[PDB]
Parts: C-alpha cells; structure tokens; sequence
C-alpha cells in the first residue's frame, strides 16, 4: 500500500508566524524547512543537543536519529528538528529549547 515516494504537509508555529511546506519523508524537517527558506535554531545537526528543538503538535514523525532527548521526552511530544523526519503530515512549535 505504500508509496515509493512521498513527502507531507510541514505545519510550523514559529515566533514569527505559521508556515507550512512540503517535506519528503526522507528529507528532515530542519533541511526542508531551510530549502523553502526558513530561518529556523540549530548548532550541532547531529541529534545531540537541545538547539533546533520543538514540540510535536499533531502527527507522527520519525526520530530514530536523534540522541539527545530521552525516552520521556519523546512519549511527551520533544522534537529535534535536525533529526526528524515526518511519517505523516504534522504540526511542529518551533524555537522550544526554553523549555527543556
Ligand atoms: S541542532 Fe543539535 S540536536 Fe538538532
């Protein structure tokens, strides 16, 4: 049943507004987001710190490549935005490194 390609409908809740974009499922959702021309945090682009986090709104996404949050923080809706890729349309707030 499954499409051998795709991408999903990106929703993110940043400071300066919503945007929305398209995101192949084998793009992560930082780099399809800086391809449209979003300006979003970043440092370590490895999975490993808490720069490019967000919270996860509405949607699955794929975090296999990110190390940094744990498992508790996953179930709680964490993201890290340089690590994830979307496995349907979601809705990601962006810029919640604060938070941790
Ligand atoms: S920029 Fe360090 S985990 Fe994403």
């Amino acid at each position: 049943g499954s499409p051998e390609f795709a991408a999903y409908k990106v929703t993110l809740v940043t400071p300066t507004g919503n945007v929305e974009f398209q995101c192949p499922d084998d793009v992560y959702i930082l780099d399809a987001a800086e391809e449209e021309g979003i300006d979003l945090p970043y440092s370590c682009r490895a999975g490993s710190c808490s720069s490019c986090a967000g919270k996860l709104k509405t949607g699955s996404l794929n975090q296999d490549d990110q190390s940094f949050l744990d498992d508790d923080q996953i179930d709680e809706g964490w993201v890290l935005t340089c690590a994830a890729y979307p496995v349907s349309d979601v809705t990601i707030e962006t810029h919640k490194e604060e938070e941790l």
